[PDB]
């Protein structure tokens, strides 16, 4: 079903660097590998929302 809008995750950790916990926003942009330092994303706009709280109100 296409109706969901994304909600997924990057890749689990660099595909060189399984230690480098590619971070977020590489020096204010999208992921970087602390390691090869790559920067992985473009155009996020936050993504998933799934609300996750306690108690509503409406």
């Amino acid at each position: 079903a296409s109706t969901s809008r994304l909600d997924a995750l990057p890749r689990v950790t660099c595909p060189n660097h399984p230690d480098a916990i590619l971070v977020e926003d590489y020096r204010a942009g999208d992921m970087i590998c602390p390691e090869c330092g790559l920067v992985v994303g473009d155009r996020v706009i936050d993504v998933g929302s799934e609300w996750r709280t306690f108690s509503n109100d409406k």
